[PDB]
Parts: C-alpha cells; structure tokens; sequence
C-alpha cells in the first residue's frame, strides 16, 4: 500500500502527510535589507499543501549572509514581513519551517557587516562560488573571499546569534526550525575535518567538531521546544567541496546519537547533491534508525517510488523534494494522482522575479 498520503507526527505538529518541501534558495529578497516579500509568500502559499514546506535558507544575523537576495530574520523588518507569509501558508491549512543558517566562509566580502572576510572555522578559501547581484539586480556567481578563523571567545555570540534567531522565528510564526547543518555552510564548516583545521574544543576530534553544532541545538532546545527543532546533515560524501572526513560514518552516527539524547523533532539527511555519487547503504540507514526516535527525512533525487520503498522498510518517515517542488506546486496531488510533473526551468532557479517562481501551475 501506499504511505505517502499517510499522516506524520513531525514533533509539536502533524502533517497529513509524507511529502515535504525542501528547502529552495531562490534569491528573491529585497536589498537593502534582506527582506522577503509577498511574491515569495504567493510561492509559499501555492504549495501549502505538503506536508511540511522547510523554507529556503534564512540568515540567524548580518554576518551569516552569503548571498544577495537570500533573506534574514534578525531585523524587525524580516520579522514583520516573514509574519505575513507564515499568515498566508496558515490561512491555507499549511505547516512551515523556517532553515536557519549561517554561511560561513560561502560567502563575499562586499556583502558582509563592514565589509570585512566572513568568518569559519578556519582561515581556509572555500574555493567555490557564491551568488552575488550585479548593478541591475541580478544573479551573479562570484569566487568566495578568504574567511577568518573565528576566535574562541566569538564562539558564545553565534550560538546566541541562532538562539536569537529561533526566538525571532517562532514570534514570526514558523512551525518549526531547522538549522542548516549541511552543504559547507558555517556549522558543516566546523564538523568537517577539511574546512576545521582548529587545534581548540572546537576542532580535532569529532567531539570537538560537533560541539558547536551541539551547543546551537542545546541553545534553541531551551530557547522554544526539542520538539520544533529539525536539523539538515549532509554526513556521507563531499557537498560544495566539503567531504566529511576519513570516519564519516562513525562520525555521523556519533552527531546523531547525541542529536537523539535531546529528543529533537527531526533529522534531515541530505544524501547527494544535483551530480549525484554513492547511495546510503542499507546497513547504514539501519544504523541511523536505530539510534535516533525522531523523525527521519530523506532528500536527494528522490522519486515517490523510492520514498515509498523506505518507507516502507521502516528506514525513513518522509521524502523532501527540492526541484519537483520548484515546478509543482501542487506536487502532492500529483503524487497521489499519478499525473505527469511540469517541466522545470533551472535557468529561473536563482533571482529574477514572478517568471519561474509564481507562474509553474497546479492540475
Ligand atoms: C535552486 C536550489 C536551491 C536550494 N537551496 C537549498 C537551501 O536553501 N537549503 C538546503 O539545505 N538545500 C538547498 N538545496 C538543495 C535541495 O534542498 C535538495 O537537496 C536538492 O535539490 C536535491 O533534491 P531534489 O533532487 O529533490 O531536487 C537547493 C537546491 C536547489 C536546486
Ligand atoms: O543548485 N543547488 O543544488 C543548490 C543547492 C543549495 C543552494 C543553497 C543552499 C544549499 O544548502 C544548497
Ligand atoms: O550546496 N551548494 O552546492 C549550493 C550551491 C549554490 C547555492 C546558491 C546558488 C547557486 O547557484 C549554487
């Protein structure tokens, strides 16, 4: 039988059912400011019916921007402009998740406080890009600055800076958060060994590289609930040029054995990137299962019949979809119904405005 219509307790809600909207960076905010827009609610809103929508990734402070049009929700401003949008997916029965992140060294100079080197564990190049905005308002991709090694006593000021931003996202009427643990950004900066090179308790052995993440989930536990907290890992393989080490799957199931003791709402694994690579290993997910009594989500070129598949093993409990949710508002329908899936359009992915963000339609 089929399960993804099938009802999910997520922690402190419940959604009717199994198909998820990952979360979709689509650069569409105001500048100055970082503030997002109706346009972005009207997106939001056509897709209310998943399960959960985990929004796009939104900066915890000034510092953690990385790219232009990506919002915050640390100003009033955000805060007044996400309560509207959060309005909007409710008055349509829907349940959101705000992604919170900091970028870390995926980031540019010219877009930080001062414009001064963003931040990381270490003072190593990302050597990747990261999407800035031209004199006409558009999408650019541009190399990422050299970061600065925080200092040991920065350390308390970004976990207030997440714990801030969880007060600042429930007052705004989010359903849950997630904190963006994965994909080379600030927090994955520090549980990796590539990009963590630190010889203090925040660097070296996996203890210590997961300390910050750690102390970011104890911090928005005490702040809201465990059970509005999610996170997104990327744990196994290499995202945006940053592996996970030479013990990645002893290290992954150590963060999520710890991630279990605070009784958290959800564990979201990213598996792969848009190039694809290695599949989880049965044995791995069954490890992963067994040590974590949260929900699980699964994420990465997925396909209803895959979702269904592990799911049906007891592996996973939902499926987050990122491009078919891009093009499909009403991708549940369409899962449900067995109808055909509107031709994406990647060339609109990023920036730009209404055309390829509001105008995909339903069946
Ligand atoms: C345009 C675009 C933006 C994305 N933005 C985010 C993001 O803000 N946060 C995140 O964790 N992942 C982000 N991702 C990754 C997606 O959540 C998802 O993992 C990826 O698209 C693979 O899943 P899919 O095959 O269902 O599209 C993004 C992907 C795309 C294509
Ligand atoms: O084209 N993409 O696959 C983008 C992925 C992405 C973009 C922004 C943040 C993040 O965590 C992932
Ligand atoms: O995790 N990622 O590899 C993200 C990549 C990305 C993030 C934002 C814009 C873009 O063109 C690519």
């Amino acid at each position: 039988a089929e399960k993804l219509f099938t009802p999910l307790k997520v922690g402190a809600v419940t959604a009717p059912n199994r198909v998820f909207m990952a979360p979709l960076t689509r650069l569409r905010s105001i500048e100055p400011g970082d503030i997002p827009t109706p346009l972005m609610g009207e997106y939001y809103r056509q897709r209310a019916s998943a399960g959960l929508i985990i929004s796009e990734a939104t900066q915890i402070s000034a510092q953690a921007k990385g790219y232009a049009g990506a919002p915050g929700l640390h100003s009033p401003e955000q805060i007044a402009a996400w309560k509207k949008i959060t309005a909007g997916v409710h008055a349509e029965d829907g349940r959101i998740a705000v992604q919170l992140w900091h970028t870390g060294r995926i980031s540019h100079s010219s877009i930080q406080p001062g414009g001064q080197a963003p931040v990381s564990a270490s003072a190593l190049n990302a050597n990747t890009r990261t999407s800035l905005r031209d004199e006409n308002g558009n999408a650019i991709r541009v190399d990422t600055t050299t970061p600065r090694a925080l200092e040991l006593d920065e350390i308390p000021g970004i976990v207030n800076d997440f714990r801030q931003a969880v007060a600042n996202a429930r007052e705004a009427g989010f359903d849950l958060v997630e904190l963006h643990s994965a994909h080379g950004y600030l927090l994955h900066q520090f549980l990796s060994p590539s990009s963590n090179q630190r010889t203090d308790q925040y660097g070296g052995s996996v203890e210590n590289r997961a300390r910050l993440v750690l102390e970011v989930v104890d911090a928005v536990c005490n702040e809201w609930s465990a059970d509005r907290i999610g996170i997104r890992v990327s744990p196994i393989g290499t995202f945006q040029n940053v592996d996970n080490g030479p013990n990645e799957e002893a290290d992954a199931l150590y963060l999520i054995e710890e991630l279990a003791k605070r009784g958290i709402a959800y564990l979201h694994m990213s598996e792969t990137d848009l190039a694809g690579g290695k599949p989880y290993s049965e044995a791995f997910r069954q490890k992963v299962r067994e040590r974590f009594h949260g929900v699980i989500i699964g994420a990465g070129a997925y396909t209803a019949e895959k979702a269904e598949d592990l799911i049906g093993k007891g592996l996973i409990d939902a499926v987050a979809f990122g491009r078919d949710y891009i093009a499909n508002p009403d991708l549940v329908a369409r899962l449900q119904k067995k109808a055909e899936l509107n031709p994406q359009r990647p060339e609109s992915f990023y920036g730009g405005g209404a055309e390829g963000y509001t105008d995909y339609p339903s069946l």
